[PDB]
Order: structure tokens, then sequence, then C-alpha cells
């Protein structure tokens, strides 16, 4: 089996990217952030609490018929940019794209923070990490991409994600008109239950390719590429008046600025990121000071390779016996 489903941004920013969802039976479409950082499924739903819900659409598993209590079961999870949700499961059928998973865990939540009510277009998550890290107690499950693995065609998915425009999701399958040139694979490891691997360097605009290992992980669910301070200051350094503000909370640097490309090494390939994709806009509404897509990992443990790095390429999440990655550019 394969499965194809769109992927849309959110706001004029790609700030996150939501996908379509057939939850139940008969089908609640929910449009979820796939988010290959994380690995749990949750959605907004008839048990959150209403002061939490603001404009999203919820699962209501009493009327789905093919909707199951996973008896006893609870979840509960913490993001690292300080979000977190928490509520109880059901098993049920969920399809996306035309690929259909029958027993499913669906994470209903009781309880959001406030950053989930306050984004009115995201009605949840689909993770698609390694399995090890699904929270839900006393029986971790299974994420969307683990049981629908076996089934498809290839047990892989892959992530083609637009700058300013819709881009898609595919699994079980990689379409070769979809990217340029090959697919350089790359080797995972799965020990943090990311899928973690390791760049082989960077370029700022023109400027020569430093060859440098750099351990981080791919994560969709992630809006900015987050990397070593020492990398990030050699960007910023190319920007005039580009400085890092504590008050802000990151880089930032003067709207009228033309940024220049950003190049990660993906073995002896390169990836090329344009210039217009690092600019995240006005710091606040109507303010000409604009805040970076590159900024630094110092303060979070790991280098992510989040939207602003993955939307350059066409990449595939190979989840084969020894798990890999491939990057292509598009
Ligand atoms: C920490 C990086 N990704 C995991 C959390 O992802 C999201 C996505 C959407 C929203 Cl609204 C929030 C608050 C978090």
């Amino acid at each position: 089996s394969t499965g194809s489903a769109t992927t849309t941004p959110i706001d004029s920013l790609d700030d996150a990217y939501i996908t379509p969802v057939q939850i139940g039976t008969p089908a609640q479409t929910l449009n979820l952030d796939f988010d290959t950082g994380s690995s749990d499924l949750w959605v907004f739903s008839s048990e959150t609490t209403a002061s939490e819900v603001d404009g999203q659409t919820i699962y209501t598993p009493s009327k789905s018929t093919t909707a199951k209590l996973l008896s006893g079961a609870t979840w509960s999870i913490s993001y690292g940019d300080g979000s977190s949700s928490s509520g109880d499961v059901y098993t049920d059928t969920v399809s996306v794209g035309g690929l259909t998973v029958t027993g499913q865990a669906v994470e209903s939540a009781k309880k959001v923070s406030s950053s989930f009510t306050e984004d009115s277009t995201i009605d949840g998550l689909l993770g698609l990490a390694f399995s090890t890290l699904n929270t839900v107690s006393p029986t971790q499950q299974k994420t969307f991409f683990d049981n629908a693995k076996a089934s498809l065609d290839s047990p892989v998915f892959t992530a083609d994600l637009g700058y300013h425009a819709p881009g898609t999701y595919n699994f079980g399958f990689i379409d070769t008109t979809a990217y340029t040139g090959s697919i350089t694979y790359t080797a995972v490891s799965t020990k943090q239950g990311f899928w973690e691997w390791t760049s082989t360097g960077y370029a700022v605009g023109s400027g020569t390719f430093k060859s440098t290992s750099i351990d981080g992980i791919a994560d969709t669910g992630t809006t900015l590429l987050y990397l070593p301070a020492t990398v990030v200051s050699a960007y910023w350094a190319q920007v005039s008046g580009a400085k890092s503000s504590s008050s802000v909370g990151g880089y930032v640097f003067p709207c009228s600025a033309t940024l220049p490309s950003f190049t990660f090494g993906v073995g002896s390939a390169r990836i090329v990121i344009p210039g217009d994709y690092i600019d995240f806009g006005p710091i606040s509404t109507g303010s000409s000071s604009c805040f970076g897509g590159i900024q630094s990992s110092a303060g979070i443990g790991i280098n992510i390779f989040g939207d602003v790095a993955l939307k350059a390429a066409f990449v595939v999440f190979n989840g084969a016996t020894t798990p890999t990655l491939g990057f292509a550019s598009k």
C-alpha cells in the first residue's frame, strides 16, 4: 500500500505545516502537525477542557463506531518548546492520504497548554519519530508509520515541505519526479528515539564549505534551524546589523536586509537553503526588526534540522531494519 497527502503552511511565515487526517467511522477529518521529532498521535477532542479549545476541530470518539477506549491508558507529553498536553487513549481507524491503519492509538487531549489553544489551525500532532518515545502508559503505543510499515510497498515516508507553498507527505514510495539529481543517504542513530544524523559541514552564502561534523535531528515539527553557536555566529556576521537579542530570544536582523543562503552537507552532497527561507518577519507587528530562521542550539542540548532546512530538500525517512535518511535537492 501507499499514501499521499498534501501538507499546507499554517500562515504566511511557514510557522508549521498541517496535513488532513481521517479518524474514525464515519471519518472525522482533523488537520494535524506531522512531527518527526515526537511519537504521539494526539488530538483536540470532545474531552478537552472547554476553556482550552478556541477554534480547533475536535475528535468525538463517541460518534465513531470503530473507536474503543484503551482501558487504563493515559498520556502526557512535554515538548522542547515548553508546550504540553495530556489525556486518555482510544484506538480507532486512521487514514492519511489513502493509507489506512486500523487499531491506531489516538490520544485524546483532556488538557493542552496555552500555545496549542492559541493556535486555531492545529488540531493535534501526528508523531513520526521512533515508537520508543511514545508517552502512553502503562502500555506504550506505536506510531502511525510503525503500524503501517509492514503493509507499505517500501518501509519509508518522505517529506517534501514547500516554501510559502503546499508540499507533500508520501508513505510507502519515493516519487522520483519530486527531486533533482540523486538522493544521498546518510546513517541514523535511533539511540535517543529521533531521526538523528551527522551533517558533514556548512557554508554561508558563496563562502567556502567548512567540513565539520554536526550531529542533529531531522524534525518536521520544529520551525527553525538550530545549530551550534559558532556556526550561527558565522552566518549572522554576514548580515549587516544582525545581532543576538536576549530580550527577543535569538538573532534578529534589519528587515531591509537581503539574507545570504546557507548550505549544509549530507555526505559529499550539499543542500542549499536560499536566504529568503531564513526570514521569519517582524519580531512584532510593524517592527523593522526581523526574526532569524537560523538560531543557536546552545540551550537545547541537540541540533535541530527543522523546517527551514528540510523545506530546502526532498527528505526520505527510511524505516528499514537499519534506518537511514536521504536528502535530495529539488
Ligand atoms: C518543540 C518542537 N516541536 C514539538 C512541539 O510542536 C508544536 C507544534 C505546534 C504548536 Cl502550536 C506547539 C506549541 C508545539
